[PDB]
């Protein structure tokens, strides 16, 4: 249903510039329809090309940028997938993945892994942390997909996946004014610029903590052989009820009852138990996904003050302590931070 | 439901002295270093369209024909679904382009050059390729006393294919499988079947688009043959205007109002040709039902005589027009 | 969210040879007993508008002026929010009404009678009452060589009130408390404050609406002074047309295209008068902010000299027009 | 937000042709905002005029008919309210009620009455039954307000109230073709007619049973001193869960557990226990309110066949037996039927 602004708003049938694949399915992603995997009929003289794994992912076209370029690709760098390219078909969109796993390499979806092989787990955390490192401090991001990043992973690699996210370039005009929203060529800048917002300290902290929670949710998903309900961004779903069901950390009320979760291998204990109120505020920050443009309601949210300011600062510092102990738990380094 | 996040400020000042009557035409000039008055002579028009006109490659469709660009710049930029073709311009001191809309242009030579530009623009369209306009039954543009600058056009491309007996001779590499070996192995471009008769339909279509554009240019009144709306019916418009006096098969455009001196009968195309033209045009509503109009104009629904003589009448109009402006008949 | 139930079949055939270019004008004739050819001479036009134009009494606003109806029938009927003014017509055998749109009318007398009809139609509007058009800067209608038939107009009425020292003399019964004793005791009509200066604004408004209508009638081209859209700005249109030669305070309508013989300068109203007219008109977007434009045209924002001389120039245009068509200056 | 179809779809501010009463409240209808009551400052020389009760009710404008005339008024006849008239203000609408209760008459809202004074109760049932009698057999109606009719009632009268309903004129073209959808004057009929539908036996039975259930729900509300949840037409609300909570009639599974309800005076017993599946099908029929035009989904619904046809017929006949015993319970007469 598309119309023009002339004296007759004509109904336009959404044109289909690409045969939509009828056999839509990915065995690595059985629960996902938009996820489709497939192995091409490579030149059969060469057994090597047999390994080439190809996965297309479906998604809306809004996720493309002003340049018609999909947002996660901006954060992509030194990618591991053998190749990638975008696919625009009307509102729908597709994103095919060329991969060539080595003679024995075998990827698999991060979801529901449970995997306790901290070597592979650390491979994935390195991939995701380096990827999100491409984010700028005054640039921020939300993930309308879920509260984590999808990916697959083999013993040799951890291939990232396309994400339903939205870039948002905030701008903190430092009092000492000595990347700008008006980066076009001067003529074009005369008309318009990025749909920027007002950056500030609190927004920086909010986005940083948000990406950190994304990291931790992905880590959970990796070490959860059961459902990791944290991903769920359902409108009806509320974190209040979520932690009411899950309860709080037995070892300390402050944190969540993540000690009792179901783990593919060794349970780590109350290690996976983050403070609760920080998670709550994180979910509130995440709710931004539905109205990204209205930034005043979510930009500083994780770092906002509910004295209330003292409690917010203290509990954010508690979450920072949690990140410190987490990094120590995996021998990590905050140079990415 | 999700908010369609906007990655840029939507330009509110929808002001185009070239095209005020529209809701998407905005022209505006730079305010750069004035030591160079020519830099001030620069002009900058952005038009707001819909992203649906972006192909698989994320390419605005009419840009497939932006070849030998006489204008300065043409770049695409979008605010979510909204899209924006942004134009750089720089005429010489006395050169100033103007809207084709009801231009009333009397200068024969200016019309000649403009029509040459439009015909060459549309020429590169492939034989099995078919174009459909989505805003008006005439290509839109501007024109200065010296040169002409095409304007962005909202249209959809489509590729066709046939299986002629001699399916080998000539360049057959142009196929709707325009991906790279694995990616084509995954999916192929949307495509249809092309055959000579729909090609004649398309020829008639493009030529009458050219005719509509020239009418608009030389008209000191509106061009009723330029509206692609629904309630508009070629039947009612014909009833309004009627058969042309010296040739009733034609239409009474002789009485119309041109800024240039009225040539009279010269601008009077046939009747059933325009009928089938309009019915072919109303296809655009749902191109996916392509066959419902793929062949419409030249269909044999005897009727063989009727449609072939209709083609004869159309090509008679084509040749007499071309001669009327010195155009070679071989410019098709 | 509830479905806006439709109590009638929505008439799909939006066909009006009188007004094809619009999306709501449908005309059509009866197919009744043909033994009476005059019954066939009957014509039947329904226009589709929005129910918002129905008052408290559920009365279509412009119908307040459907007095001494020269047309046959005018009834209202709605399909939920959609509304439908349905017209009966029956000209004499050779009488046939036509669209005011770009009528190019040369016949002076026909124009005279049409303008008489329009002025009398608008005359009954009360002094403290103010009208606002919602579709165009000109009253819409049709006209036969003999008579004229107004067409439905989408406009909002509003009543005003003042507290002059002599708040007793004359007929003061007309108040915005137009309910019956208890029902008025419950609620009152929406109302505003009327004062002489906004009344002058309204006089200028209505008169320039009349001027736009006459231009449309005698124009063999469109009437750019008839569009109430947003991006349209009187500033840009003025820049396009410019100061009239024999009187630069006026506008260069002399060069415009009339189906009747161009009178030239005769149709050239002042400049700032049209400016303030347009700014007054753009009020209609949100009438509830009434004061933001209630006084606009005749505001004293010295400026006393400026606005009073603007009124003088406007009334000069009014009188010279009236004399140009024999109209008495007392027909205001 | 209103636009025209010309080359510029202009945003139009909804014009306000009437001061909306700021003190919006009815003491007889404390839970209803659209309900407002008020006593006018009558000529104080006459104590008689003091009794005059005036109640305006707010509602959407869609409820008006093609003639801009509100639907319940069509069913109104020999009305008891001292006077009535409609009030169009933009989309909003109002409906003022003039009443002159006699020197001692005292009206009151039917809701939450509990009243056991079968004399007054029978007054109300007579009012409602005679009112709904104005419905034609081939004409049908739905009540988007709720699953009943609002009203007030004094010892002397039972004043009806405006309803958010929608008239629907079906048409059963009897094979022996010897009120028509095309009732306009011939010219106008040449363009259009009523938005009719295809009547039939089953639709007649469905509408009849629907109005009967409306009667019974109103009677319940009258004899319920507590909430009568049956009125509720909430989208989230399902009759399945409703009767799951309420359970079925202890005296017979067939019916509903209406024996246990809360009654202003004497409980009547399992008398108020209707068959359940009939109520279910009634609620499904009622769901039509949201898309009245699409009649194929609801018109025959109460009388439709789920053998399944045998069960539907049998259980509808059981509901008819329930109406028979109900009428006997109040000495009524089916001449209205």
């Amino acid at each position: 249903p598309i119309k023009l602004d002339l004296c007759a708003s004509v109904k336009l049938t959404p044109f289909k510039p690409m045969r939509p694949p009828k056999p839509m399915q990915c065995w690595i992603h059985p629960r996902r329809a938009n996820c489709k995997v497939t192995r091409p009929r490579n030149n059969y003289s060469d057994p090597d090309n047999e390994n080439d794994m190809l996965h297309m992912t479906v998604l809306n076209s809004v996720f493309l940028n002003e340049h018609a370029k999909l947002y996660y690709r901006h954060l992509l760098r030194n990618d591991q997938a053998e190749a990638r390219k975008t696919i625009l078909n009307a509102d729908s969109v597709y994103e095919c993945m060329l991969i060539r796993p080595i003679r024995t390499e075998h990827f698999r979806s991060v979801d529901e892994a449970g995997e306790h092989n901290m070597s592979v787990l650390k491979i994935i955390i390195d991939a995701v942390i380096k990827y999100i490192g491409k984010l700028a401090d005054d640039e921020y991001i939300l993930i309308a997909d879920r509260m984590y990043v999808d990916l697959i992973y083999s013993e040799f690699r951890a291939i990232i996946l396309p994400q339903s996210a939205y870039i948002i370039k905030g701008d903190y005009a430092e009092s000492d004014s000595e990347d700008v929203c008006n980066e076009l060529e001067y003529p074009w800048k005369l008309i318009t610029a990025n749909n920027c917002i007002v950056s500030t300290d609190e927004s920086r902290q909010s986005q940083y903590i948000y990406r950190t929670f994304l990291l931790y949710n992905t880590v959970l998903t990796a070490i959860l052989k059961q459902n990791n309900p944290f991903d769920v961004i359902a409108e009806n779903t509320s974190i209040s009820i979520i932690v009411r069901n899950l309860g709080s950390c037995p070892n300390n009320k402050d944190r969540v009852k993540c000690c009792d979760l179901n783990y593919g291998g060794v349970p780590p204990g109350h290690v996976m138990c983050p403070p609760r109120e920080i998670t709550k505020k994180f979910f509130h920050y995440a709710k931004w996904v539905r109205n990204p443009n209205k930034y005043k309601r979510y930009s500083e949210l994780i770092a906002r003050q509910s004295h209330a300011r003292d409690v917010s600062q203290l509990h954010l510092l508690d979450w920072e302590n949690f990140m410190g102990e987490f990094s120590s738990y995996f021998g990590l380094h905050a140079h990415n931070v």
